[PDB]
């Protein structure tokens, strides 16, 4: 008895993900199917109603189901709609439309994070006794070059019809509190080239250049130069932070700067023990040489353990 | 014989703290339903209305009351909206919606700040003689995901029918001024992750590594070395404030940048005093090392006694 | 023969102050009372009319003035609307609105400058001898929590009645060109609060610390060490001119800056002057040392003449 | 045979200009008299149409003609609209306006340029000979006190009533293409104030203090402290450019920039060149004795000879 | 059968070129041109028909078509809208549109990069077997070599009408699957002044300047100073970085900047190499001396090499 709905959504573009609302652009048609009484059209020939006259045939009675982005923010923005109906009695939404879809999105492994698209389709009003997704069918264009892309697709799009249950409700009616619901996913991985070469990289040789101010001669040399070094460090945290993705936990590349504050913290207490280890307070020529390959290793191997 | 309204709302997604505003996004959806004289339908079985139609029935004198976010920030947005109108009386009106709300907001002690987000439901029109809540239930989702979310969120939500008192209406007679109000709280506290590690533990040690300063032994060394440590908290100072979120009053972290600004103006007075203290204008080094660990103590001993 | 029109103005929240624009947003409820030729209603009671429906009864001739705001920035964003048609004749009509509004504000004492926030209201349409402003309220809140908010609102609203002649008419009988126009103003003060501790003090601090160049020994050490001020100064105003409020004038903060910039241009010149005054190369210790507290004086005085 | 249109255009703010788009806001109002069929009115007195309603006299065939901005950006923010519709046959559009415009706009001579800001009007479908504008008044505010405002208008507003031809036109139809086109322009100059006193003076003393280099007497001490210069010049371009408004060419401020960095860059040239030119490899403190008053001058000389 | 559309679109503005988005404002009008039932207007003149009154033709069964452009992004904006309905049959709709239109765009050159700004337009209901673009017209600005433009334009527009299989929706017999489309190309290329003058020339000398880190005297010097040297390089990626367009990709200067942190390390790898190789903890000044213009051809060698 319930009407069977035939969906197809092709997908243009995502883009302007935005980290910290959670969310992401998408812009695509919409089609819905459906078959009902027959009608009888100008010719034999399908008739087209465009936009505004959609109105008109709603409001004359034609029935036009509603359906919901569950997990777009705002109503998005609908360009052109289409009613092509058939005298067979079929019907065919055609729409397009731009919005801001919600998904939970970890940006933990940044900038090596694999995020997924989602949109998720639903009737407003009507339950699965009345309205059933019989099937989805969804298409993604062929991104030729990728690295003028910041996000590579890495997948053709998985789809679901699956069924929700509302427990809280107005009337139960035991089997009338059920809703048809398609899913759909694209899967992506970010584009972790420029923040390698531009961010990891440069904050790598500035953190080895860190390890450098062992090899001063004097104890004033060493100890002064740390402070430049700090600077430089406060600087680089200052750069990434300002250009980087706001979010609310560390990052790969934040974990990195703390290192990087750490083996300079670690330096300080070490550069200015030598200069009191020994009696006579002789600055320690026997420790620091150590130190000078030594934090190389221990920070390059107390630092290569993190993998969560 | 005032109607009774029964309310629910169902809260989807809160975002979009605006510090400065004091303000806050809510995506949910609103639920209203109340009887009132019975109904001819298409069968026995109820009537639904969507979006555009609800206007028309309107038209036809068909009583659906207005009810205003009382705390909303401008026309909110809306998505879908619905009536089911069923033969027995009764109406429910269901409508998605997004809105940027208001409510007071203490963020002084940042990060580790708690607040509650709040809506407030009132009928714009009609009073309580005429219309009044009869019960607000409230739905939120539960979160397992909850290092990935700004906000932690605390309990769920607290509910309250009440009535308003308006002092100053035209036709008062006073006991026609009252109003019904629901109003809805949720509870939150800031996830503290990412201004713990990337910003709290650095400016200790950057605060802790300006001490060091009286371990340099010549006095050209130490003052020269503290005008580029000076240098480090500004540009720490614009570091935070840059990427912290804008108050009109200092935060935690901004204290322990005025303390930062304080321990170093005050190693100067120092630095520069022992340069000539006792007789024979001495380079006293004795004060110094007495500061060495005199006030990482006093320092952090007199920054111990912040509990405002 | 004109018609007398009562207005009320409840204001909820005065945000979002826009320097460069000179603008501020306001949110509120807007109340208009007048009476006309008396009426048939439902009952004896008076009828309520909500949003849409307005529309309709304005079609059938209900006369609904304009009531434009002179200052505001825009079409407002209006909420629902509300009109009460009383049987007596009488006639309410109730709204609520946000809107961003225009004065001309005066930055230059920041940031302890005064403003105040106004509203004016004229009919678009009617002069004076058709449509007549009776009486203006205005309501305002109780502010509780005072550090909570940006700006502190010092004192109940003053609100003003008036005429306004335009010069410029198409219309014969010349004295159908006057309008009247509720003005309403509302006084209020910045929270100095986050900008003495956060920018000012540390300005002192860094200002002052600049000064302290005068005790180094050698002429090396307090030229080279100048130029390291000079760069703390520089970022120090990069600091400030990214979180203060964008203008096109200088405040306060602008000026001790480029007072800032001067007590290190000049201590550079005598540095120098010092080292090449007197004869056989003999340095001039005597400038430097006049000097310990001549700066610390000629500066600190030299900026108290800031008395505009 | 055409339409005598008389236009007056008043502007209560010109603001938000915005460089890279080369646009600006204008608020004002706008109106229209032309005569036309004379009239059944209330009374023998002018009727007086407002929004909703004027829409519903264009469709009992009222003939309210386009006008469009030609050089605005986008459809501008119309407030309130008013027929005044007079029985002796005339009509009279007013209209309330906030729209962003465009102009071609030059700012190579920032901070010191002077700009005209500009409206053009036309009739979006009527040609001269159906349509045209027999005159155009501009009215404008005096301006109390001027460092309020970021800009300053140097004359009152120009008109100028002309004819536009259109080259490929509706059919190929000749001589009547040719549209009225009202064009008003307004000249304007800069507050140059904040621009001189927080940027081209600090920028010039620490132009002026980076030529104390020579004055050291080292030649590690000139060269070291060259690199300081040098940081201190990036972090200046650095306040600048994050602070003036964005554009794609150089301006005066921008240029003194990059010979902030010439004239180190030369320093360093030569600080490093006397340290090699004489024999028995001695320090050429013949040239740099030369130099402490060289560079004022030739920096201040070919550097001068900026008039572009 | 199907009908013939003639397209016009006058191009007004290409601006506001989002890098990161891949986007473009364009600001024209369209006119379409199609002959239909011939019709009786008042005279025989042809009839004009502004806004919203196309809405009521067509509601009266006038055929007014779609027409979508393809790669917009979001309903653009449309201002006037025109219908001018001939005797003889035909129809031309004129409009004005703001939009912001989709494309490919490489910015990998940068600062140095060609771009194609594009426009394309397809009707959104009808096929080429109902609706056939018989030709398109394209009309812009003929302004050259500009400053005050960011972009010069190589061309006038360069178009391509064709066909488009729709490889999915309800077919008869599978020819009513094909679309005829309007598309439109402008070349232009980017101005590369600002960006040579204010980054490229200063990332240069200051890279320059890097080496002469080499003609320091001590070791101590050499070392101290090239951490100096780093934090410049650091400070100038920060910024180019914030002023310069975001991407996901480096640039020319992007990779000029990580050469800047190579010669960089590198100098530190040697200028501490040279200082232990030897027996006898000789100074290794040879190898220094060699390295001095080594570098400075090593670098203006192998860097004047890229040709991607
Ligand atoms: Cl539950």
């Amino acid at each position: 008895r319930p009407v069977d709905v035939s969906v197809s959504i092709f997908i243009n573009k995502i883009y302007g993900v935005n980290t910290l609302e959670q969310t992401y652009k998408v812009d695509g048609y919409i089609v819905a199917q459906w078959t009902g009484k027959p009608r009888k059209t100008p010719g034999d020939k399908p008739l087209i109603v465009e936009n505004t006259q959609i109105e008109r045939w709603i409001n004359n009675g034609l029935w036009v189901p509603a359906l919901e982005f569950i997990n777009v923010v705002g109503s998005p923005d609908t360009g052109n709609k289409r009613l092509m109906l058939f005298p067979d009695g079929r019907v065919i939404y055609n729409a397009r439309f731009l919005g801001s879809f919600s998904n939970d999105m970890d940006f933990r492994l940044f900038p090596f994070d694999r995020q997924q698209f989602v949109l998720e389709l639903e009737p407003f009003s009507y339950n699965n006794q009345q309205l059933r997704f019989s099937d989805i069918q969804v298409y993604t264009e062929n991104i030729d070059n990728e690295e003028i892309d910041e996000w590579w697709i890495r997948g053709k799009a998985s789809t679901h019809i699956s069924d929700i249950r509302y427990d809280h409700l107005s009337s139960v009616q035991p089997n009338q509190n059920e809703f048809s619901r398609i899913t759909v996913r694209i899967d992506a991985v970010r584009n972790p080239s420029y923040y390698l070469w531009s961010f990891i990289l440069p904050l790598g040789l500035i953190i080895a250049a860190s390890w450098s101010v062992f090899w001063l001669e004097s104890f004033s040399e060493r100890l002064q130069t740390s402070f430049t070094l700090m600077l430089t460090v406060v600087a680089y945290a200052f750069y990434t932070s300002n250009i980087l993705p706001r979010l609310p936990y560390t990052t790969v590349i934040d974990q990195m700067i703390i290192a990087g504050y750490g083996s300079i913290f670690a330096a300080i207490l070490l550069i200015i023990f030598a200069h009191h280890r020994q009696a006579n307070g002789v600055e320690d020529d026997l420790l620091i040489q150590r130190c000078r390959l030594a934090f190389p290793l221990g920070f390059l191997a107390i630092g290569c353990v993190l993998v969560i």
